[PDB]
């Protein structure tokens, strides 16, 4: 499928609701998207463009998101592909420079040399999508949220310079391109399930219960870094910052893995 990059714009604002069909009740949407968030752009119809993460889709207004294009210069020569597959189109010398409209297709950005449009292997091009290093995705997501230590407590905020608990680990998803909700409870009841905190990994989420007199519930998460360390937006300092996991005085009631 040929798709676009869309950075969400909000304008005015951080967030715009997100619908499931193209003609929908405006009062009834199913969640929203925030503010600098990425997807990629299905289509337009009906004044609302189809957007999708990971293996999320949904509808939110055109004048949330913007299309953007991205411009890098290329570090390894191999062929701009038809496909996301070694037909050839073209070929790309020492350090050309190139604009890629879409991304993390199968290991292949899509871009434009000089006027050729195709896929080329993402190791060749300077510019790397998920900005950080990490043996996975967990350990990348891990390296996002570390970026954001000092980053001050603001409630229902999910970036770029402010958080609460659960925006922090969506926003650190949405730059991997995996989908993650918005409220902790439901971010503790998806991905894969992890009994045994001695087999967790740096990425992996940790929802707490943090109200004694209501044990059962569930308002807060963060996300193990290694090192018997994770990191969370917390009103304790009101900031982003470490913690120590085996001192931490809060119950576990899940740890998720949404990282594969």
């Amino acid at each position: 499928q040929t798709q676009t990059i869309g950075r969400l714009t909000t304008p005015g604002t951080n967030l715009v609701k997100a619908y499931k069909t193209s003609n929908p009740d405006l009062n009834r949407n199913c969640y929203w998207l925030y503010f600098d968030y990425y997807v990629h752009i299905l289509g337009y119809e009906n004044g609302f463009a189809h957007v999708r993460i990971g293996t999320e889709d949904c509808w939110i207004s055109k004048d949330s998101l913007e299309e953007i294009t991205i411009p890098t210069k290329s570090v390894t020569e191999a062929n701009i592909y038809s496909e996301p597959s070694r037909t050839i189109i073209r070929y790309v010398p020492a350090n050309s420079d190139v604009t890629i409209l879409d991304f993390n297709c199968d290991g292949f950005y899509r871009i434009n040399y000089r006027g050729y449009i195709g896929y080329i292997l993402e190791d060749a091009l300077q510019y790397k999508w998920k900005q950080v290093d990490g043996a996975n995705d967990g350990e990348r997501a891990a390296n996002l949220v570390k970026t954001k230590l000092g980053c001050k407590y603001v409630w229902a905020m999910s970036g770029p310079d402010t958080f609460d608990c659960s925006g922090l680990m969506q926003w650190a998803y949405n730059r991997l391109d995996i989908f993650m909700h918005r409220t902790a409870d439901v971010q503790g009841n998806h991905g894969q399930l992890i009994e045994d905190a001695k087999d967790i990994l740096p990425g992996d989420i940790i929802t707490f219960h943090t109200d004694s007199e209501k044990p059962t519930a569930v308002t807060h998460v963060g996300m193990y870094v290694g090192n018997g360390q994770f990191i969370h937006a917390s009103t304790n300092g009101y900031v982003v910052r470490y913690q120590d996991f085996n001192s931490y005085p809060y119950p576990v009631s899940s740890i998720r893995r949404y990282w594969t």
